[PDB]
This record gives C-alpha cells, sequence and structure tokens, in this order.
C-alpha cells in the first residue's frame, strides 16, 4: 500500500483497460465513467525488507530480454527466443523495444499468429524487429507525431503523445513505460503491432462495408483529400448507418453539393485521437468546422455522447478509422425542422400535426420561432387546433433571419401574413411579448430561435387598450386632453404607464378642478408617463436600475426585481401590457419626476 | 472600485498596452514581467446612484455610431461621419464594428491618414467597411482561425483567438470587447487595419532587408512552402543578424544542406502567433523539431529569452512575420564545440587554449566527455597544461556516440588512445570515474554530454592497487591463497571489497591460524568480499538498498547515503576507488553473508 517504490496496476471496472503507474501522484480517480480496481505490489526490480515500509531494495538492471521477463512480457519474451532476437537484444547496442503484453498476444488473431510460429526465422524475426527501435527511447523521447524508423525495413513506427500523458505506437497504448535495461529500455504495450494500411482513402475504397460513404465521398470531393499526407482521424459511418437515417433524408444531402459535403467533412478531425487517448468527455473542431463531442463509456467511445463505435484504431499511413453505428449529421445539412431537439418537440409536433410542416420546402429559406416545451399549457393546448394552427403560423417566417441579424425595430412577417415586432436590449432580444433564450441554430435552409413564451402579437393600440378598461377613464380624457389621441392611434413605439381610476379617487375631484385651471402642468404631469421606445419589463437585466428620458424630458426609473417591475421604487400593478404601438405598466399612483 | 458593473483599465508599466476587463473575476497579475496600474470607472452605458455601490444603473443601448462615442471612439466616429459610413450604421441592418481606437489613429503613418482624409468619398470609406462586418459577431463567435469577409470587396478578416483570451483581427488585438449596440457590436482595436501582404514568400521576396534570409531560403527549398496557404509565424532575420554571427560561419551552415535546412526551418512556426497574444512565456515547436521560447518584457518580443524583436505583426494571407535582431541557430546546425553552454565554457576554452578545438573537423563526428565548471578546482588548473591537455584528450571521441546509444560494458576511444569504460545504471550513466549529468546535445557533426567530475581512466588494476598499498597485505595474501591473483591481474569487472589490517589486528594472529586450519572456509569468506560487475556508489539512487550478488552465492546490501557508501549498514571508510578491472570500497572490518 503505503511506500517507497511501491505501483499501482488499475484496471477500470467492466473493462479490461489497465494502466500502470507508480505512488509518485495520487491517479486515482474514474476513467471514462467508471470507478477502477488497484493492485499495488513493488514497481518491477524493487524488493521489500524487514522491517520497512514499502519496498526500499532494489535488484540490478537486466538486459532488454531479460527485462522481457522482469515486466512480465514472458510471450513477448519466448518469440524473441523462438527467432533468435533473444541474442540481440542480450549483446551490445542500445534498443526500445514495445512488447505487447501476454494479452495482447491472446488478442491476436489465431491464424496470424500461427503463421508467425510457422516461419520464426524470418517473419516472426521481422515482426518483433516492427515492435522495436535501434535506440533508446524513454517516454518522454517519444513526442507527439513523431515518425521513427523501426528495425524491420524501416517501417515506421507513429509516436502519439497526449496531454493526459498517454502515449500510443500505432495506436497502441503504453502500459508500463520506461524499464530500463543495461542495453536499453522496455515499454509495455496493449496490442501487437500490425501492418499499417496505404491511407484513409485506400481503406474507403477497399472497405465494401464503407460503400456508401465511399460514394458520398466520391460526389463531394473529399476522397482526394483523405489519401495525401496527414494525421487525420475519420469516424467512417458503414452501410448500417446510412440505412438508419429516414427515408430520401441520405437521397436529399445527396442531391445539394452544401448539404453533402458539410456531412462527409463533419465525420473527418484534423488531428489523430487514438481510442485509448480518451480517458472522459471533451470537444474537437470538425473539418467542416463544428465540433463533436468525443468521450467513453467503460471501453466504448461516445461520439455526442452515443456508443455508436464498434470497430476502432484502423491505423493508416495518413491517420486513424474508428468505424461508427451512425452517420453524424451536422446542422448546416439538416432541414429547418430537423434543428430543433428535446425541449421544442411539442412544437415541432404541433407544426406537424397542424399540417405546416409540408410548407417547410428544402428549396425555400425559413426561420422557426420555437417555444419551449413549458410554454404550452394545458389550456392552451385544450384551444380549438384551427386557432392554435393560427397561433403557430406566427411562430414561422418564409425569410432565414440568423440571430446575428436581428436588429431594434425589426419588422418580421410571418406565413401567416402578420408582422411581429423585434426588441433589442442589452442582455436580450424580445419578439412581440416574448423574449428569446440561447440555443438559436442555423441549418441547409432556415434557422431556429428558442423562445420562453408563445409569441402573441398584439391586436389593440395604446388607445383601443385605454378605452376599453374603465379603470383608466379619466386618465385617458387627460391624455385626449393633451391632444395625445393621435399619438395613442398611429402606429409608433412608446412605453406608457397609466395610472388607475383609483390614483385620481386618492385625489378625490377637487385636484382635479385646481389642476383643471393649470393648461400648461398638464402637458408635464402627463407627459412624464410617457417614454419613447418600448420598454417591457422581461427585456430588463435583473436588479439593474433602467434610466429612461421619458417624452417629457425629466428621466424615469424602472427596475425589474423578482419578475416584478418597480417605477421610480414603485411596484406596479400590471406590467407588459402589449399593444399596437407600445406597453403599458399599470401603476397604483400617480408619477411625478422628483 | 468595489460595486456591481465596474470596470478595470490596466496599463503594463512602461509601456502602452491596455487592458480593459470587467470586474467579474480577479484579473491582476503582471503581464510581461511587469505590474500594471490600474483605472476603475463604470463599465460604458452604466451609471452610479446615490448611496449605492459601484453601478447599479444602466443606460439604453444606442445604434452602432453612437457606440462608437459610448466606448471613445471618437475619431473613428469622425472618420465614420465624414465619409457617410454613418447613416448606414445608424439605420437597419446588424453590424459587427472593430473600430481602431484614437491611439490608434494616431499611430497611424501621417501620409496615410492624410491620403484618407482626401478621399472620404470612396478609399476612406473602403478602409471603414474593411474594419466591419454586415453581421453581428462577439467576440465568443470569433473563432480562432476564422476568415470573415468584411464589407468591402470581401476582404479577408483574419481572426485569432487564443486561450488567454486575446482576441486578435488581423494581429489587431480586441481591447474593449463587445459593446452592444441596437442595429450591432462594437469592438475596439489596438491598430488601424492595412491590406494584408500577398503571402510571406512574396514579402521576403520584395523585402530588401530580408536578402540573406531569401538567399538561404531558395538554398534550401523552402520558400515555396512559405508561398502556400497556411497560418505560418515567421521569425524572419534582417541582413544585420546574418552581419551579426561570427566569420565562416554562414559560410559552413549554408555550404551544408541539412545545416541551412535546418537553420531555416527553426525559424517558422505552424501556428499564427500575434504579438499581442503573449502574455508570458511558452514554448513552441517550429518546423525544424525542436522548439523556442517566445516571451515578453514589456513591450519587447523574446525569443529564447533575447530582446530581438523589432518590427512585429507584419500579417499576410498566409501568416504573420516578426522581425528579429539575431538569427536562430538550432542544435542541429552547431559544430560539436558550439553546442556547450555557460557551466562548459572552462572545459571549451581549455580544448581551445591547449589547441585540441582545431581537431574537431567538420566533416568528422565527435563526442565531447564536458565537465562542468565546478569540476576544476584550482588545484587541477595548476598542473602543467601539458598533462591538462592529455586528461582534456581523454574527453573527447573521434565518434558521434549519442546518450541514447551508450550501454552498459561498451568500451569508447578517446583521441588520445585511451579507452573508457561505460557503466549503466538504472537512474545514472556513468563513465569510469564521472557520472553523467542531464543536458546532453546533438549537433551536425557530434555530440556533447555532461559530466559532474573529470573524468581520469584508471592506470593500475586491482592486483596493483593491492599490493601498493601496506594496509591491505594481509587480505591480498589470503586473496592470493584463494588462487585470485590471476582474477586481480586481467581485465574484467568487479567489486571488492578490502578489509584493511586493522580488521585483522582485531582477530590478533590467532584467528589467522584457526582459519588457517580451514581450507574451504576461507573460499567463502574471500568469495563473499567479491562481486561481478562494477557498482560505484555515486552511481546508485539515494537511500535505496541495493541487492548485489556476490561471487560467493550469498547476497550484500549496498546502500549510499549522504555521500556515504555503506556495506551491509557499515560505513566503508574509502569508496569508489577506481582500478583496470573493478573497483574497490575500503571497509573497517570483515564482511560475512549472515
Ligand atoms: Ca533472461
Ligand atoms: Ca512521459
Ligand atoms: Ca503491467
Ligand atoms: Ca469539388
Ligand atoms: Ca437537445
Ligand atoms: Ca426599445
Ligand atoms: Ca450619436
Ligand atoms: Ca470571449
Ligand atoms: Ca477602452
Ligand atoms: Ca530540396
Ligand atoms: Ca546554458
Ligand atoms: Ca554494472
Ligand atoms: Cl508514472
Ligand atoms: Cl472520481
Ligand atoms: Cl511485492
Ligand atoms: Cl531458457
Ligand atoms: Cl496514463
Ligand atoms: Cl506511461
Ligand atoms: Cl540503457
Ligand atoms: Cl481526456
Ligand atoms: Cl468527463
Ligand atoms: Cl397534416
Ligand atoms: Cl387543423
Ligand atoms: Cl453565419
Ligand atoms: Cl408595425
Ligand atoms: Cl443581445
Ligand atoms: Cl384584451
Ligand atoms: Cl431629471
Ligand atoms: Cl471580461
Ligand atoms: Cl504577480
Ligand atoms: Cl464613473
Ligand atoms: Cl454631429
Ligand atoms: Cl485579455
Ligand atoms: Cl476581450
Ligand atoms: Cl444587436
Ligand atoms: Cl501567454
Ligand atoms: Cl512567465
Ligand atoms: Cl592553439
Ligand atoms: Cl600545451
Ligand atoms: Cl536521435
Ligand atoms: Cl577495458
Ligand atoms: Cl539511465
Ligand atoms: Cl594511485
Ligand atoms: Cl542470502
Ligand atoms: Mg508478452
Ligand atoms: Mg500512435
Ligand atoms: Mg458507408
Ligand atoms: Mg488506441
Ligand atoms: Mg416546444
Ligand atoms: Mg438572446
Ligand atoms: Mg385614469
Ligand atoms: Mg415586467
Ligand atoms: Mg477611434
Ligand atoms: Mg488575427
Ligand atoms: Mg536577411
Ligand atoms: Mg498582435
Ligand atoms: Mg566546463
Ligand atoms: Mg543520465
Ligand atoms: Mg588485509
Ligand atoms: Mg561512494
Ligand atoms: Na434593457
Ligand atoms: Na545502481
Ligand atoms: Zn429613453
Ligand atoms: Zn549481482
Amino acid at each position: 500500500d503505503q511506500g517507497p517504490n511501491v505501483c499501482a496496476l488499475q484496471q477500470i471496472l467492466g473493462t479490461k483497460k489497465k494502466y500502470f503507474s507508480t505512488c509518485k501522484n495520487w491517479y486515482k480517480k474514474s476513467i471514462c465513467g467508471q470507478k477502477t480496481t488497484v493492485l499495488y505490489e513493488c514497481c518491477p526490480g524493487y524488493m521489500r525488507m524487514e522491517g520497512m515500509k514499502g519496498c526500499p531494495a532494489v535488484l540490478p538492471i537486466d538486459h532488454v530480454y531479460g527485462t522481457l521477463g522482469i515486466v512480465g512480457a514472458t510471450t513477448t519474451q519466448r518469440y524473441s527466443d523462438a527467432s533468435k532476437l533473444r541474442e540481440e537484444i542480450e549483446g551490445k547496442g542500445s534498443f526500445t523495444y514495445f512488447a505487447p503484453s501476454n494479452e495482447a498476444w491472446d488478442n491476436l488473431d489465431s491464424d496470424i499468429r500461427r503463421g508467425l510460429e510457422s516461419n520464426v526465422n524470418v517473419e516472426l524475426l521481422n515482426a518483433l524487429h516492427s515492435h522495436m527501435i535501434n535506440k533508446r527511447m524513454l517516454t518522454k523521447d517519444l513526442k507527439n507525431g513523431m515518425i521513427i524508423p523501426s528495425m524491420y525495413n524501416n517501417l515506421g513506427l507513429f509516436i502519439n503523445h497526449y496531454p493526459n500523458g498517454v502515449v500510443t505506437v500505432n495506436c497502441a497504448r503504453i502500459i508500463h513505460g520506461n524499464q530500463i535495461a543495461t542495453n536499453g529500455v522496455v515499454h509495455v504495450i496493449d496490442r501487437v503491432l500490425t501492418q499499417i494500411g496505404t491511407s484513409i482513402q485506400d481503406f474507403i475504397e477497399a472497405e465494401d462495408d464503407l460503400s456508401s460513404f465511399r460514394a458520398a465521398a466520391i460526389t463531394s470531393d473529399i476522397l482526394e483529400a483523405l489519401g495525401r499526407d496527414g494525421h487525420f482521424t475519420l469516424f467512417a459511418p458503414t452501410n448500417e448507418a446510412f440505412e438508419k437515417l429516414p427515408r430520401g433524408v441520405l437521397e436529399r444531402i445527396m442531391g445539394d453539393k452544401v448539404a453533402s459535403e458539410a456531412l462527409m467533412k463533419y465525420h473527418i478531425l484534423n488531428t489523430l485521437q487514438c481510442s485509448e487517448s480518451i480517458m472522459g468527455g471533451a470537444v474537437f473542431e470538425t473539418l467542416e468546422g463544428n465540433t463533436i463531442e468525443i468521450g467513453c463509456d467503460g471501453d466504448s467511445i461516445t461520439v455526442n455522447g452515443i456508443k455508436m463505435v464498434n470497430k476502432k484504431d484502423i491505423v493508416t499511413n495518413n491517420g486513424v478509422i474508428h468505424l461508427i453505428d451512425q452517420v453524424l449529421i451536422p446542422d448546416s445539412a439538416k432541414q429547418v425542422i430537423e434543428l430543433a431537439g428535446k425541449q421544442q418537440t411539442t412544437f415541432t409536433d404541433l407544426v406537424a400535426q397542424l399540417g405546416l410542416a409540408s410548407a417547410l420546402r428544402p428549396d425555400g429559406e425559413y426561420t422557426l420561432l420555437a417555444p419551449v416545451n413549458n410554454a404550452f399549457s394545458d389550456d392552451t393546448l385544450s384551444m380549438d387546433q384551427r386557432l392554435l394552427k393560427l397561433i403557430l403560423q406566427n411562430h414561422i417566417l418564409k425569410v432565414k433571419v440568423g440571430l446575428n441579424e436581428l436588429y431594434n425595430g425589426q419588422i418580421l412577417e410571418t406565413i401567416g401574413g402578420k408582422q411581429l415586432r423585434v426588441f433589442v436590449y442589452r442582455t436580450a432580444v424580445c419578439i412581440e411579448n416574448s423574449c428569446m433564450e440561447k440555443g438559436s441554430k442555423q441549418g441547409r435552409n432556415g434557422a431556429i430561435h428558442i423562445f420562453r413564451e408563445i409569441i402573441k402579437p398584439a391586436e389593440k393600440s395604446l388607445h383601443e387598450k385605454l378605452k376599453q378598461d374603465k379603470r383608466f377613464s379619466t386618465f385617458l380624457s387627460l391624455l385626449e386632453a393633451a391632444d395625445l389621441k393621435e399619438l395613442l392611434t398611429q402606429p409608433g413605439d412608446w412605453t406608457l404607464f397609466v395610472p388607475t381610476n383609483d390614483a385620481f379617487k386618492g385625489m378625490t375631484s377637487e385636484e382635479k378642478e385646481i389642476l383643471i385651471r393649470d393648461k400648461n402642468a398638464l402637458q408635464n404631469i402627463i407627459l412624464y408617463h410617457l417614454t419613447p421606445g418600448v420598454f417591457i419589463g422581461k427585456g430588463f437585466e435583473p436588479g439593474v436600475t433602467n434610466i429612461l428620458k421619458t417624452t417629457q424630458g425629466s428621466k424615469i426609473f424602472l427596475k425589474e426585481v423578482n419578475d416584478t417591475l418597480l417605477v421610480n421604487e414603485l411596484k406596479s400593478k400590471e406590467s407588459d401590457i402589449m399593444t399596437t404601438n407600445g406597453v403599458i405598466h399599470v401603476v397604483d399612483k400617480l408619477l411625478y419626476p422628483a
């Protein structure tokens, strides 16, 4: 357990992946979402002493051949003996031996293994030499991207060195590294090295199970790049993956050069990521531009959280290939309705169930204003689905409008012939009565934006809202006394604080006669309640006091706290009453500039 | 100072570099080795209130043109007005404005500025449009490596986004980012954008001050790659840099294709590193393979700790160029004696002062075994320099022997005709009597290794060392009684513990007669003091007990603690007495297996 020169051999629970480390720093944490079991023993070569803690004694080093046995690579040792490599790695020189573990030899195909045992003089010797370098190279010398000639026919050894400490040779991970030998060093790797493929393109053209992906590739003029030099990571979708897609989707993406090209580039990484370098979740930029999330669940590689990898670490002269169960479809290749996620299903179901999905033609460009599922109450879903169909028609535009194109005062046109006002604030974008959330996406033929509430375009003007309610009567009269009816009737952008008749019943009529004598003070007192521009409370950043200049001249202060709108530190009763030419906030008492 | 919505404008002491941040996380630390001065004020748009801390009030947003004034870019505002760009950035649409600061316009060349003021209708408008994007892009949207078309002739804007948070456009750093406008966003940049060069190669061919580097480039066949697409960082050495080198060095490197090619690739980075992204020291891999250290002292860019950059941020369609005062010479292009550093100067002076430097021919391959300066005592430097010349001749090999080629039992041949034994241990490599330190380097025509002590090849065998000292007399007799003289005379590798005559004077002769009757126990008792192989105490790892198998059979335990060799927990008097065929450790009393 505790002591000097103690080594821990961990194994991820539920897998065969083993990680061998010294006890210098704590290495204990979940790997690939799973805990590990640990085996403590003296690091190879070190020994225990009586009455002492740990392993304070050490044995002398041996030659490379004996070090094969010191590290437990007894099968590699036997094969080294049978091929007469033993006498070379016992003599003069300095050698690096990437020795496959015993389990690595057990995992090798039986026909290949028997083929090696039947030709020990040449083929077996050439394979073991393929596992070797004619110089001593520690793991700190095996830099990422190095191509080091081996000891057989100068065959290239492709080194990868990752920030997490994983060192791979032809994607074979080094389990036990840096066992010093009198004439070299031994590193125990997790698989037997094999002949690398010619290139990724050549593997695609050769493999029949990648026929579909090949065709698409040749259609997208991207297969040529996968044959040139480089260090790519390709997530190749098999023919099963293409069969999984809905009908016509593959035909639709293939019929369009842009969607097909983006679809192809979305599977390719510009760097080499061996499977054994994945110890957790990370994001990687694809050639399409957008990223994919690569992770691991036990010994299963996950792509975008899906355990879709079935065959991994297909190494080739220009990078690695991992076969996957599904096709990776980037947003830039999806139809607009396909851009929605979980919290929009209701919306996307409704527009499908009420006959609007067919109106989103592939040759058109559209914008979906999708409310979250929480925005559809039972009372809303209980209305007649024709009215609900009109409402949904207020959430679809026949023009693609990206989030980066919206501006204050912009007017959007729904497919239902209605107009939507865009209000841009410092920290929020609100369309009519609904404000945007995060999660906007752009696709092949449109964009989608997520909203907290259902968008309901206003139907009454300020004047109609004022005269339809009785509690505003007196105030309305004053507004008409100031010749503001034409303002409250014509289109525009205003913010009006409407004091109820209760505020004037705090004046009790007499002060309305005292104010009636003033044909000028009513202009100030009344005009202070009006402000140019539409300022809704749910568009503010919470807690911050907004200083606005009313049309009267003096300042007014609006603060949104706990979903309540305060005006001059006075809690308003009703707020965000939308009209066609402004917004109304109902206040309890009168407002003065002070 | 403290409060919400407070912004800090820092300036690196001694420079003009300003960094504008909000007070969300502590941003206060030295940048480029210098402290900063800080200016606290409400973030633009926010206001203070009576009796409140910080800036809890806010003003409404404005259009892009007014936001130019809100952020202090009043000169950009004036130029926008004079070119009639103002009415466009006040109207419909969504714009990103990379507004140069007032200081940025002051730094612009006066002739170019006056040329813009004399053609406001087209040229000035086209430049300001070159500073703009026709969509709203926050800094989080300006991903690294993006080439975003501007609003003039679709001119490319080269985005770089660094892990430290620095965002640059054509290497112009964004000082104040993300000022939201009703119709866009304003980012204040630190310089006026100019037309990017055609390519790095074209700038090299055009610039006369890079004539030398051009020639070398054309000689190394690397100038073609600097004209193809990419994102390179080139540290171009001027003709002054080449003039600085010693005589013939440039001719020597140019006459060799390998040294010239490595010399050229050592100046080139595979990624784009704008100067304003450098806030501290970091290492970068060059195209040659080895790394360079890039840092900053105030506003001076440092390369390998030298303030050699004089003109920086020469942006071109395929990367950035920084002109430097010196030539970057990688180890792979240096003669072997040029590989030594500070702690080897004495050595490199000696071999030069005693006439050995000329023997290191460029067409030969050599290995220097350089002791540190601390290894040359005054008594050593006081010997006749001819003996010292022989000693130095024991530190030079006429064959290149890399550190990764040394193996246990190897015999090296000095230029003085002497032989050096290589002893490889688990954690140390010792040559004869001296053990290696870190810092081995490889060059054009040799390698260098650093040693703690002067290498003195042994001259006497075990037998000669035994008979030349009287305190060993008795023991020597016993060794000759066991027929070991031929072993102590012939070459080999042994470790002998020699008990002095004081140990046998603890037996007082009589026990030598009691042992004299035993013609077999003397074989065990004597042979226990001998061990196959050479084990010197300074080759051990400190504190660890080395378990060795003596030639008698039983185990012996050697531990090096506080530069003292303990054998079976017995402090030895003298240790590491080197002989031609072994090593001697003088013990106080006899040794028994026990
Ligand atoms: Ca052995
Ligand atoms: Ca390492
Ligand atoms: Ca192991
Ligand atoms: Ca094409
Ligand atoms: Ca989702
Ligand atoms: Ca507004
Ligand atoms: Ca203005
Ligand atoms: Ca950012
Ligand atoms: Ca500023
Ligand atoms: Ca060439
Ligand atoms: Ca140095
Ligand atoms: Ca030895
Ligand atoms: Cl470790
Ligand atoms: Cl954990
Ligand atoms: Cl053990
Ligand atoms: Cl055997
Ligand atoms: Cl690891
Ligand atoms: Cl390792
Ligand atoms: Cl070694
Ligand atoms: Cl990871
Ligand atoms: Cl994770
Ligand atoms: Cl239907
Ligand atoms: Cl219906
Ligand atoms: Cl876009
Ligand atoms: Cl309207
Ligand atoms: Cl916003
Ligand atoms: Cl109503
Ligand atoms: Cl005021
Ligand atoms: Cl910030
Ligand atoms: Cl500091
Ligand atoms: Cl202030
Ligand atoms: Cl003006
Ligand atoms: Cl920063
Ligand atoms: Cl910033
Ligand atoms: Cl905006
Ligand atoms: Cl940095
Ligand atoms: Cl630093
Ligand atoms: Cl001389
Ligand atoms: Cl001399
Ligand atoms: Cl090398
Ligand atoms: Cl010898
Ligand atoms: Cl070593
Ligand atoms: Cl002597
Ligand atoms: Cl024993
Ligand atoms: Mg094995
Ligand atoms: Mg690899
Ligand atoms: Mg396929
Ligand atoms: Mg792997
Ligand atoms: Mg929904
Ligand atoms: Mg938003
Ligand atoms: Mg009223
Ligand atoms: Mg509100
Ligand atoms: Mg300015
Ligand atoms: Mg840039
Ligand atoms: Mg030059
Ligand atoms: Mg810069
Ligand atoms: Mg020296
Ligand atoms: Mg060493
Ligand atoms: Mg004696
Ligand atoms: Mg010692
Ligand atoms: Na606001
Ligand atoms: Na040792
Ligand atoms: Zn205002
Ligand atoms: Zn031994």
